[PDB]
């Protein structure tokens, strides 16, 4: 039994399943998905926060942007929907007409994901389950359906872990003023006792109805409610020990940390479990303005996951569905392409551990990432070298045998000084897809 | 940007407008205005608090007095309205039948007021705006009108600053026992988390709907809610920097202090901005039992404002309207009379600063008050001397020229020892009204 | 960098070296070592606490015991040393005349310990290093030597890790009344701010002077100083990230938990790192009353270690030296015994991880424990079976091969139903020492 | 009387004398003044903090620097003084052989300073008065003199106000590890209750012995002592109401805020009193490596002061004396320069208030600043224009007359559109020194 205190909850470490899953699908879907619109300005960590909230590239932030008059979103809204059309009104057009959960889970399984996390309530405070705590949810409005639940059955049928995203820190149903600058976030929050009780009841509800594998909170937890978390975590873990919890509660406990786009990205191995999060494009919620110029390429996705994994993390890729319940093809294409590379190279990703170091580079700088599996050292090149002679800078293998991962073919190598040279026959190099993968056994 | 912490809110000082306004109208109007009744016992600071709540001379306290059986109010109520008539029932007779806000603002402008503050919710918890937090408000009951709002438009059209009074500390809708002695106030309060949230939401609502120039709280703020105030003040000031806030919250911040009847009245210059408050009569809410024997005279009003002003304060005079929305003539007379003296002598009051000292007295003790305006020193006599030779005790003017304020007429004066003698020709003395005003230029 | 807050320190998990060490030596050595006397009552968890402190079997508790008049220790003292003989007088008799730190480290290395932790200050508050915060230390009294530092140099040259034990929660130099019942521990403590600073300054000083590998606190941390630990842990981890901290501070953070004698002993796999501690006998400090009847036997030491290791823990075995600095022969014998067994079987102990289950037993009740090392599963019998037929209950191996560990000889086995039967040829059975160890590869 | 609580202390606003003084002298003088060495890296706000403490340009940080092995300061020390030479050894070389406090005060008076504030104790914890709480002070070591008191007597006889600087947040006598990165400041501090008492007792003692006009704390106040400040401020203000306090205590109360070099510098009118501080050069303590290339020029000092004053602030210019007590010539020259300009233009600086705006510029980009004194508006050009035609952008004066300040000569001007043009006859332009100053009366 876990007890309701930080010292006792320290005992709960991140579950083996999570540590091994390596790749998950985040899903930001809500009434904001309907206008599904945002100025695709850039990447968090790259856009000056002085203008960010006024040129918000995150479509889930539509209501906050709409509250800022004379903001691209405001202009777009009045021209498209009209001045008199309140944000909340989108819960009526959000009908998920063409939603098939089994199709999503199927697609996430094909894409190589091992877990899925949908936004159950994002900052606009609209809920995608039949909460008994508010009438602004998907059962009484829009869809008339318990999306969280039906999706949880599907992802589970597909044999995938299911977690929940929940906006503990922000709920615009409790405020009127929009966020215009980062500092605003320190005072424009629900602030009441009532809201702290609401968050607590709602996450308890998610724990009772769905017993998720992950509690992924966002934007901190209401100060007046931080202490409830001792009770909620004990309760949760006691019902579900292999459950997990992220680091965005603003309290002493968490099972794994998080890093967003540029924000918090580790340069080398950190000493704890973490998860990198990002959209395929610049937004989490669907943005009709994003085209391929904005999205990552399959090649880029793979390089990303491999880098995140060689560093001890998991990659939580976000997809942003449309109001009708369909997943844009630009995003479906890319999921399938990552999926495909994972079918071929899964074994060097899933279930792996960090090695002595994460990184290395060749003589002409192709970047190299490492992962472990007991005595087997996977060597992953972000790309496929042209030459057959290959020179890895600063590295000596103690191992006796290096093998070409996809074929098995033993390879010739020798510690040439402070480096290691290996010879890969073009017939092999020609077989790899996106990444030349070697396998060393010391 | 102001931040949600006491140290950062320290930066907000009392707005220039307030410091210069000098005189404001407080308005205590509510369902208590209908019985409009109280035993006119005396002045706060003069009535022994051992009997005060049982002989309450403040008519807005009607419900508290009514809850004390065998109390003059209780007797009067059962004879006039009946045992079976609950206090709350007055919200049905409170119909403001004859209310014209434009007429009030007009009258307050003529009376010389620069700002106005109506009680939006007094201790009986009835609200004079359409709050969404309670059904006991003027839109759903009584008037069927948003009094706060309609009055805010009017006072603003009249070009006057508008603030709000709000009973943060007491709300009898959350208690059943009456206050019988001062000590009772330490435990008979709403006390719940819910009430702290209610106050916070309601003042936020007043800030959102009306963005007042002044947040005038009363009776302290619910202990469980004091910390919200960091957030509310930052929020408020950030929306309205020239906004102001009084000192009755029981937290580290405030823009100006307060003093009631005898309670907290400074003897000389204090080193911060404050505001003296009092009714024209002994009550704030309308009291049909008060006659002129109870009210201040125009002469007394003027002497009061001048004394309060020479000491750095503002005078917040309270008027108590009737249930029909009309302002008793006894009170209208006096407002107009103060107004009249302000038309003549405004320039020695509005926009002034304290001088080296506030006070002085003549040889035969007519009291004298001082105000400044750069190098111009206004010298105000509380009354008009008969003689022409005048002797001001303990004072030497360094200034070269003294002038009779109303005419301009240079006057003859000399430092005669530790005193100053001046000669005012009766033709001049005969021109002043209520106060002989001199003007010195050093 | 770690930051001074529980959330950030959570980032620091137990160092890999500690997780893999499995076996460490504790050393209770102090002026109490001189009288080196205690009644061998029994084991913590088995002696009713109503009598425990009056028949204290822990000899380091001599001063507490002496403070209880008419207690075995009091009588013993009066008779052997006299009434005029204060406990602190032992600091001068504690001369460590025959102490050779390098012999100790040689000794601890032979026995198999991978780390050593001496008491730098026990409840009697005597310090075994030249602290600058007290004169009651080994540099100024007795030994005229920095025991801690001199021992650190030696252990480190033997290639073993060094940690320190510090009695943060109790210090008899700051109290007068002895502990008679467990409940006394709740109010009889130093209690002052001055004591909290002292404790703070002393651990800071140990960090600064010897940068220990483990900070082993005991009896909790002074309530007034609990918040100092955020700073101290951050200070310590930023200077020594591979450093570690136990769980006896009473704050949200720890790297490994502790169990003592019967107290807090897990029956199956917990999910965090812990360490078990006990003496070779019933006391931690030297007890000249203890005979082999009170000590564990090499066989019991071995079974203790295996049991602890199969459950994720480390065993911290305590050694109680004499005031002259020699390690009593009954204890030296036993270390050597354990050390010999480790020489033969250590590869199935050091560097291992837990398996799916920790335990199993033979049809005839010999106890079995498991440990893992990748694909290799070590099956350690707590003793050596007689028959060649071996039936382990409730167990089926999927593994293709099962080898007899010490020789490597493949063995025959088959999953006979819900059990597993293996045949161990007497020649092999006769080869093992104390424990029959098998190796299975899946 | 002030009461010991933030709400009541709010009553104390910044004293009129301080608001009107505008210019003050800071004096960093200590044993660090002896080595008087530092690498002139640059200005705070412009040197990346990742390197800052290893190339510290603030010479008073010598001990911190010395504590970092292989740091310019460490090398410099070892080479010049030796390894066996501890920093505290400088207390004995700090003999102030040529110190004449009255020459200093004469000097500060000529330069224009209206108040002086010497460091009574800097981060190295050496005290420049005969404190009774430490032996590390100027009465017992070095100077054998009460520097603080002797300097207070002199400054006060010169008719200037006296304040004290006290390093409440840092004291290296209580720590061992140096600050290497800004984040260290969060855990490397005295941290003990004993230190909080000490700090408390030492400021109490400065109040008691010299009743300073300003209490200038630095680096925040020990967390354990924050609540002591309610008592101390109340104690101080009740003994000296015209006393004042800066904003580096980290509690709800302060009389004026502070900005340092680039750090916290306002671009336009804030709405509270603040003070700007910087050295004549890059360091506060004497740096014998600094040459004119590192110092501001009299012209830059003047523009600095005008800019600060037009924005509501005071400039606290720092002077760094030598261990013998003489003020280096490059700095004396500059004070005198500033002092001469103040002799001519001071009436447009001392006693002024801010105007509606602080700034404006000429069509040709010469910067302009404004200051007020009732109806008089001073227009200070940061330099002297060449043409006689002067076009100030975005500005219209309602004022009837515009005079050339130093002479009084009426000038011609007209609001040519959105600008204002004035003609300054070269004879006048040639009369001004460093800044063309005009005077406008409305
Ligand atoms: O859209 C949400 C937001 O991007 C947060 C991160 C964030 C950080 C700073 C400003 C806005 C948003 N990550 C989770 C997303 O669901
Ligand atoms: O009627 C209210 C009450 O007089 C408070 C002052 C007060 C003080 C002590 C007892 C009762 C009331 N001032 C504001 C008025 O609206
Ligand atoms: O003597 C110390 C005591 O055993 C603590 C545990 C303890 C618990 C309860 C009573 C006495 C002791 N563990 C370490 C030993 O050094
Ligand atoms: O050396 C002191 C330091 O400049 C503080 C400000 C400061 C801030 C950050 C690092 C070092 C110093 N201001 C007063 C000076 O005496």
């Amino acid at each position: 039994r876990y007890k309701p205190d930080w010292e006792s909850l320290r005992e709960h470490t991140v579950p083996k399943w999570f540590d091994k899953a390596k790749f998950g699908i985040f899903i930001h879907w809500g009434i904001y998905s309907v206008p599904g619109w945002a100025t695709p300005t850039g990447e968090l960590g790259k856009v000056p926060m002085d203008a960010w909230f006024f040129q918000n590239p995150y479509a889930e932030w539509y209501e906050n942007s709409l509250r800022i008059k004379e903001s691209p979103t405001w202009e777009y809204h009045v021209k498209t929907y009209g001045e008199n059309f309140e944000y909340e009104k989108f819960a009526d057009l959000f009908t998920a007409e063409k939603w098939d959960p089994q199709e999503w889970a199927d697609l996430f399984k094909k894409a190589g994901a091992k877990y899925v996390i949908p936004t159950t309530k994002h900052h606009d405070g609209f809920c995608l389950w039949g909460t008994k705590y508010t009438d602004f949810n998907s059962v009484k409005r829009g869809p008339k359906r318990d999306l969280v639940g039906d999706l949880a059955k599907a992802v589970r049928e597909a044999g995938l872990r299911f977690g929940v995203y929940y906006s503990g820190g922000l709920d615009w149903r409790f405020t009127t003023e929009p966020i215009r600058y980062p500092e605003d976030l320190s005072y424009i929050r629900p602030n009441t006792y009532e809201y702290a009780d609401y968050a607590y009841k709602q996450v308890m509800e998610l724990v009772d109805l769905y017993l998720p594998d992950v509690l992924w909170n966002d934007m901190g937890w209401p100060e007046k409610g931080k202490e409830d978390l001792k009770y909620l975590f004990a309760y949760y873990y006691n019902k579900h020990p292999e459950g997990s919890v992220n680091d965005r509660w603003g309290v002493p406990h968490w099972d794994f940390k998080t890093a967003e786009y540029h924000v918090n990205y580790p340069g080398d191995l950190p000493g704890y479990k973490w998860e990198f999060t990002r959209g395929i494009g610049l937004s989490f919620g669907y943005n009709r303005n994003e085209g391929p110029e904005h999205m990552l390429s399959v090649e880029q996705l793979v390089y990303t996951l491999v880098d995140v994994v060689s560093k001890g993390g998991n990659l939580l890729l976000n997809v942003g569905p449309k109001g009708d319940g369909t997943i844009p093809d630009l995003q479906k294409e890319r999921l399938l392409g990552l999926g495909e590379w994972l079918r071929k190279y899964g074994d060097a990703i899933y279930g792996t551990s960090v090695w002595e170091r994460c990184c290395a580079k060749t003589e002409d700088g192709t970047e190299i990432r490492f992962t472990r599996k007991c005595n087997r050292i996977f060597v992953i090149f972000l790309g496929i070298p042209t030459g057959e002679k290959i020179v890895i800078e600063d590295l000596n293998l103690s191992a006796g045998t290096v093998r070409h991962f996809l074929t098995g073919e033993r390879l010739s190598f020798k510690n040439v000084g402070k480096n290691l040279e290996i010879t890969v026959p073009k017939k092999l190099l020609e077989t790899d897809s996106i990444t030349l993968v070697l396998e060393a056994v010391e």
